């Protein structure tokens, strides 16, 4: 069985650089506390005991209320008068740092307005190892660079708004199956331990860890360790994960909380790098552990100062307001127990925090539309003589937009997946609604919407008469505690839901101008219809949130040229992506064993390795205009030689082998600063090229920079940079980026550091992972 | 708030009388044990941690395995190759002590064959305060005497078969709403404590406690304390309930276990009279409590000896075999964790324990059929030209007989309610099947079954052609953790399910020979159709178990004359019964307060008090013959005057004020032996009457003896005795019974004893609570 | 049993097709009834009937425990004036109705002694499951009328040795049988022209001519 080596002691904050101010204030505060008050900060109050999804204990003596931790990565969960933003996968499809930032800011503002201290997001774990992973849509992309950059931008947005962000789930939670034993038992599996993700040191560094490094370096205040095990040690008590990788190598200065009820070795977890136990036994044991000397004073002191450092870093001291909503009821008032009797208190103030956020939600919606096919289908005018609209995915949730708890259904148009990664729609504009509005405001031609996928007679009837037929199909997934139609979080197949395929086939048989719109959490198998000549255009629109219908028609009717690029591969078969989900226990009653044998070869890397042609490759997307690439240039920057980190920490302040050692510790070679050794981010080359709009309308292009690292075990190409640029007809721009040392390095387990290998590297600039228009050598030096 | 006075110390065993052999052996065994081993007997192993619904810790040092505790009151829950017996309410409808005993024996045999040590049943709580109480069907009758008698017979049957019986639930668990806070929260209620049943001392003694007294006197080995509070103290740590009423007044010698996760004050519960914590912290705390002196050594010794006494009393030492099934899977084999790695062990031996138990199931089915109306409808011959069968309740569960987990649905014929009070059908004979068999083996007339309650066109079609139309309707309920169609355990109304009333109305409109069969957990409202002249007969058949169809047709086609009497009242309205369920919290976030303000006036007592005429009164049932009552005679027996119990207990042996007092204790005036002061069971009068069969077929009569206690706050009549008697045409019998002192006494709170008041008492013998054919004074002495 | 006019449905056990070629059942003995009668009159072992083709979980649950699993599938057709599920008299395909194929596959995956009973108006395509080793027997019972259940169990339980022979061919594909039904007009608004170009080569004559091996 795979084994996770120990690493102790648990690193304490250094509070260097951009954390110095926050460290100073945290020390000043924690210095004043008793042991009990310190432990209060690390202790969850219990499941559903207060107002927020999680809360810490209070310190009333100083007028410090418990921290409020609230879902989700795409909005304020449970609360009323909030916005429902597009999912993370949509953000990925924008390839737009700026939009990612603005979404973070808007979300952060909403959390702030409700009195939330910590937003439980964003997500880089799952990364997206499997196409059928249940929660991938909450994250960004299987690509570590695209995910990492947008993760970082999102975090900066949330935290600039004055709310602590939380990078989750750390790490290796690439599927929902067997994430928690209790949950697995509920689905009829006999296991007593969570699945072990078995991941080697190189795969972690070059794939799954990379975006979390970006999150650390972006100044993220907190981390959440995952339900699963890594190398047969639960994440929340995995010393290699938290102590070595996170707090030494990546030099994370913030605090680590557990996922809710995530299994850890109790007090032992604190020694292994856990700082906060959620949702809440731990408190009194940690107290006793300190008193009897199993847990050092310096450790609890560091747990407290990490929590308070995050608090001060984002300016909670300035922006905190009372929690003015309740997660567990919409009632205005409720009862609370007191020392004697009960108090009737106000619990929901109905504070409207939505502001103008509908604008950015509509914008990201439109920006996340990916045009996959266009044989003269798009754009539409609104002066079509007869528009047919087809599919339940065009219509309303008959139970109300928020009629399914945690969005745990596929009623009507899909604009959000299910589970904890949700928020309530203040309203939801359907495609049916937006399209009828478009028509009735313009040409006022005929329009009919058949939103029952079983009504194939009517679809035939209407499609036979249509100038254009707009077909809507979806595929849903989410968190493992919800099972929809045999999908236990993870998708049981890559098929369109509710007979979407038959809808497409029926409509295309009767209308030679059929447009297909896919709202899917990830890829589906489209091989049987995508190349149908009656299908004149195909778009993926993902999970667009409250403005779905409006953001879509903006694109379909040509107000916005589609400029999204698919953030994952569209393969011919499920086998194209690699091995199935592990959905059958393979270690008897023990932890299922999930070997990440493919290494870095997930999504497009896999397709590239096996020389398999995807239907639509990673980074592919069409436009209403054309773009031309020319004149690549590589400028060596003659960076200083990489220096491994050296020296030692200071001794652990007070305000298992090594677990209680508070003496100065050696700095790891690849460590030294948040996100790793600073030399890793030295700029090595400047690469530039000219992009021109050679067509007849304004549009966005996503130029992409790929690197061939050149080794026998390296992917043919890996994404290293990208931007989204608006170009008017005949407009040119110089696209210029830099490659860092990290960008051209490989992880070396032997030396425990990033190395630039001797193999010749090649840089490519193109419009997709396969459309590599330009290339040049990276000259060694 | 209602208050529960303390009563300490927790009484230790006497081990006199029927318990002497058991106590001696229990002492000998426990004398050999360490503290840890003693505590192990009191500790559950944890939810789903072994094979049985509950298991105690083991004493491997003496090769003594953990006890196996298994549901249910009507069979062996979860296990394969077992029988599904008729529900307790059907037993009540038989009014047949012998049948109650034989059912207990058959159930005990099946538990025994599976290796079960404790059968978690039978049920006298709920008694049946509300007609819409979800779990009433698990018990017997709202009448305490009918329930007490049949409860005792059931217990004797189980324990004679060599299994420990468990009287549950003690006490006041008369509805499912708010029984457990976690469950209430799941239904959207904000409470942190279970409902409090607020019951006065007199009401407890004269109603709810009465059948439990019978259980004690019958020698039941164990009790289960309930989820709810009584006078704002959880049953499982209610010292008044457990120490005073159960273990002092009723002098119970066996052990008390908690309901599964029933709240109690931990170590405090032990001092208040709890002996066993299920399903299982307690072990550690109890060990610590003994070492530090907070729990006396004599208490833990008493806990252990009570458990072992129950074990020896029924002869578990003789009859114990290994547990040969698994509650949690039907798989033959399963992996188990070892010291090193894992083992693959046999978990299910598929031991067939059904024997010939199908016979007693068919018999009790037939005996529990109550004929409520017959204007020339029944019996049938099987030579009818055209038989129509109508209603989903005639047909099959389309998901298989065991297709709904815990029977949590109303698919097809209703033969069992839902929740823990269940067992898997080995097969299920439906009315549809049995009726078609009857016809096709006899006259071979036409027969059609319309088993879709929505297919009213077809019902008209068939009914208008039929010689006879047999209509099937049901109403279901169960434990609160299952919600079927908005019925949160408790019934949301007293309507027939699935449009049953419309089925009846449709068929009766088209067929002037309509027979209605009701399979209901309790009463439903029948005011709109019972008196329809086209309805020529009505039967209630309840929940008959696996032989439903066969037991029914035996009655319908005249092989068995119906002899059951309804064990509850059929009122015109819900309001007829009294006040609604408490289904809305009335103490803010605290324990809802459920005041039993009606006192002893439930079911027929309420109807009698308020002069509400029932449609069908308690104790009412028809026959295929007729019976005549004559010649009542009362013989005073000149019993010894009642002596209040006095004297002391032994000092507590070793092997809150007064909680640690192990000194001799005063015997309570109404205590002194199991079931109460033995003088209470002195026979005061002998009463006889003559019953004659004046009709033309053999049949059973259930003569009933009622007493008027004569006070202004006494019920007009209370049941005190009954029998079921077979009489051939023209045959007479002298029915002779005795009234005990208890039978003619009232509970006096001031003196804490049963008293015979000076109010004149009358005895009645008749065929129902309303059909009081004979009466005589009870002359005082 | 007679709940659908002219038997114009596929509710429950199929013992008669639809249209004018019908009569009213005086009663209908189902396989469910006959099999339960057989067991409860003999060994009195366990018996359960899952008769909802969508209840696949329950089918796995029960098939897992069974000594023998007896699976019932059907396919219906009739006169043109009745349309059932898009079958305008003629069958729109040769598939088992109501997901019968998925019933077979589910049961066979959980029980290595699965018996399949087919009540079909004619051949269906069985290529995907007939050769499944967990399917230990296959019978065609057709449309047996009022005694369906009883006539079946007489054979299943060995009172009568089966001696019937299939009166039509079971092919691998629909194409095996030759050209499709003419289901769209080919003479404008006038009489559709249905040319019997295959001549005498229908059913087994066709298979033999083109050297196609029947199942
Ligand atoms: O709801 C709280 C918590 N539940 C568990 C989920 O895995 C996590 O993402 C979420 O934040
Ligand atoms: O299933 C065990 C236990 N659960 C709770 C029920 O109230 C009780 O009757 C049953 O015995
Ligand atoms: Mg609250
Ligand atoms: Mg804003
Ligand atoms: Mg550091
Ligand atoms: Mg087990
Ligand atoms: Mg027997
Ligand atoms: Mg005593």
């Amino acid at each position: 069985l795979a084994y996770s080596p120990p690493f102790y002691p648990s690193p304490w904050m250094d509070g260097n650089g951009e954390w110095a101010e926050a460290y100073r204030r945290a020390v000043d505060f924690v210095s004043q506390l008793t042991l009990a008050e310190k432990v209060n900060l690390t202790t969850g109050v219990g499941w559903m005991q207060e107002k927020c999804v999680g809360e810490t204990g209070s310190i009333p003596r100083l007028g410090f209320r418990g921290l409020c931790l609230q879902d989700s990565p795409l909005g304020v969960r449970f609360a009323d008068y909030v916005s429902a933003f597009p999912a993370g996968v949509n953000v990925a499809a924008t390839w737009d740092k700026n939009l990612a930032y603005l979404r973070g800011k808007a979300m952060g503002e909403e959390h702030r307005g409700k009195g939330v201290d910590v937003q439980l997001g964003p997500v880089a774990g799952p990364l997206g190892r499997h196409p059928d992973g249940g929660r991938n849509w909450e994250g960004f992309s299987p690509d570590p660079v695209l995910t990492g950059v947008l993760m970082a931008e999102t975090i900066k947005g949330i935290q600039d708004a004055g709310v602590i962000a939380c990078a989750k789930h750390f790490i290796g939670n690439e599927m929902e199956h067997f994430r928690q034993a209790s949950e697995a038992v509920g689905y009829g599996f006999d296991i007593t331990e969570s699945v072990s993700s078995n991941i080697d040191d190189k795969t972690l560094h070059e794939l799954y860890l990379w975006p979390f490094a970006d999150a650390v370096r972006a100044g993220v205040g907190s981390f959440m360790c995952s339900y699963n095990q890594v190398n047969n040690s639960y994440s929340c008590s995995n010393s290699y994960l938290l102590n070595k990788l996170l707090k030494s190598e990546l030099d994370f200065q913030g605090f680590v909380m557990s996922d809710w009820g995530a299994h850890h070795s109790g007090v032992g977890a604190a020694l292994a790098g856990l700082d906060m136990s959620m949702p809440g036994f731990w408190g009194t044991n940690l107290t006793i552990a300190v008193l009897n000397g199993t847990v050092p004073e310096w450790r609890v002191d560091d747990m407290a100062v990490r929590i308070m450092a995050a608090f001060y870093k984002v300016g909670r001291d300035r922006y905190q307001v009372p929690v003015n909503f309740d997660s567990w009821t919409k009632d205005e008032y409720g009862y609370e127990h007191a020392l004697v009797g009960q108090n009737y208190v106000k619990v929901n103030d109905k504070v409207d925090v939505r502001a103008d956020h509908a604008d950015i939600i509509r914008q990201i919606g439109s920006a996340s539309v990916v045009l996959l096919k266009n044989d003269g289908g798009l754009p539409l005018t609104g002066y079509e003589k007869f528009t047919g609209v087809f599919g339940e995915d065009a219509g309303s949730n008959r139970w109300g937009a928020d009629g399914c708890s945690d969005r745990g259904c596929d009623n009507g148009t899909l604009a959000m997946g299910w589970g904890s990664g949700t928020a309530d729609f203040p309203y939801l504009v359907t495609p049916e609604q937006a399209i009828q509005n478009e028509i009735l405001s313009k040409g006022k031609g005929l329009v009919s919407a058949v939103t029952d996928n079983g009504a194939l007679d009517q679809m035939e009837q209407v499609a036979s008469q249509a100038s254009v037929s707009i077909v809507f199909v979806n595929a849903d997934s989410g968190e493992g505690y919800i099972n929809v139609d045999g999908n236990e979080g993870d998708r049981k197949n890559l098929t369109l839901w509710k007979g979407g395929e038959e809808v497409i086939k029926t409509v295309a048989a009767n209308c030679n101008n059929t447009i297909v719109v896919m709202h899917t959490v990830g890829p589906v198998l489209i091989d049987e219809w995508y190349d149908n000549p009656n299908v004149t255009a195909i778009v993926w629109a993902g999970l667009p949130g409250q403005e779905s219908g409006n953001s879509l028609v903006d694109v379909l009717y040509g107000r916005v040229s589609p400029g999204g690029k698919t953030p994952f591969t569209w393969g011919k078969t499920r086998e194209s992506y690699g091995a199935p989900l592990l959905t059958k226990p393979n270690n008897g009653k023990g932890a299922p064993q999930d070997d990440f044998t493919e290494g870095v070869f997930i999504d497009y890397r896999r397709f590239d390795k096996y020389n398999e042609t995807p239907i639509y490759e990673f980074g592919f997307g069409l436009s209403y205009t054309t773009f031309e690439y020319s004149d690549i240039y590589v400028q060596p920057l003659n960076a200083r030689p990489y220096t491994p980190a050296s020296g030692s920490t200071k001794a652990a302040p007070t305000f298992p082998s090594g677990a209680t050692d508070g003496s100065p510790q050696p700095i790891l070679p690849a460590g030294g600063a948040p996100g790793g050794n600073p030399g890793l981010y030295d700029e090595m080359y400047r690469v530039s090229a000219i992009i021109t709009n050679t067509g007849n309308v304004v549009g966005d292009e996503v130029p992409q920079l790929y690197v061939s690292l050149g080794g026998p075990d390296d992917p043919k190409v890996v994404l290293r940079n990208f931007d989204r640029i608006t170009l008017h007809p005949g407009q040119q721009t110089m696209w210029t980026t830099t490659l860092t040392r990290r960008d051209i390095s490989n992880w070396d387990p032997a030396s425990q550091n990033w190395v630039v290998t001797k193999y010749p590297k090649t840089v490519y600039i193109g419009s997709s992972s396969r459309k590599l228009h330009l290339q040049a050598p990276l000259p060694p030096y």
